[PDB]
């Protein structure tokens, strides 16, 4: 759960993290540095490896759906809901065995590429509001994937 402050912070932030391509930078950089760092998890994805034309693309995609789950941070509910089905539909992809334990390794490259664009916003205050926006967000995907 985010504070009323938290969720000012991450709802603030976004707005420089998404530039003027609602994110998609960020998520080439999150997802080049995470397949980079450990490659065994190209295959989970059902990529070649980090130069796939396939992680920019994926990149974007989480991105933009990280932005809708932003918008909703306010309705709970809402955002756990949302977040779900797209769970629900992960049970289908890549090798058909993603599990829970891959979501912590991702958050830190995430918060590593938001930062990488944003710079000095990306503070203290605005990292741990982050890191529990990424707690909440993949933890109710992973209910949904789990469902
Ligand atoms: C390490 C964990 C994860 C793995 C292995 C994974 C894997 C995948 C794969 C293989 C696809 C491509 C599906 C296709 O071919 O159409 C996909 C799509 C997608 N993933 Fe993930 N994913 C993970 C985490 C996340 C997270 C944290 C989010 C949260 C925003 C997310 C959001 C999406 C979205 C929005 C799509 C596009 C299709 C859809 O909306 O269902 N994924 N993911
Ligand atoms: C998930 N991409």
């Amino acid at each position: 759960g985010l504070s009323a402050a938290q969720r000012q912070v991450v709802a603030s932030t976004w707005k420089d993290i998404a530039g003027s391509d609602n994110g998609a930078g960020v998520g080439k950089e999150c997802f080049t540095k995470f397949l980079s760092a450990h490659h065994d998890m190209a295959a989970v994805f059902g990529f070649s490896g980090a130069s796939d034309p396939g992680v920019a693309d994926l990149g974007a995609k989480v991105l933009a759906q990280i932005g809708v789950a932003v918008s909703h941070l306010g309705d709970e509910g809402k955002m756990v809901a949302e977040m779900k089905a797209v769970g629900v539909r992960h049970k289908g992809y890549g090798n058909k065995h993603i599990k829970a334990e891959y979501f912590e390794p991702l958050g830190a490259s995430l918060l590593s590429a938001m930062e990488h664009r944003i710079g000095g916003k990306m503070n203290a205050a605005a990292k741990d509001a982050w890191a529990a926006a990424y707690a909440d967000i993949s933890g109710a995907l992973i209910s949904g994937l789990q469902s």
